[PDB]
């Protein structure tokens, strides 16, 4: 695939297919297809 553009839209969603307008918003949909997380256990103290 190529999208066929010097520099526009540095915000898309290509892992499902959808572009967007926000930085914010984008993460939060962008990042419902790659799940991931663990953080590490409870150290002492
Ligand atoms: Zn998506």
């Amino acid at each position: 695939g190529s999208s066929g553009s010097s520099g526009e839209k540095p915000y898309s969603c290509p892992v499902c297919g959808l572009r967007f307008k926000r930085k914010d918003r984008m993460s939060y949909h962008v990042r419902s297809h790659d799940g991931s997380v663990g953080k590490s256990g409870p150290s002492s103290g």
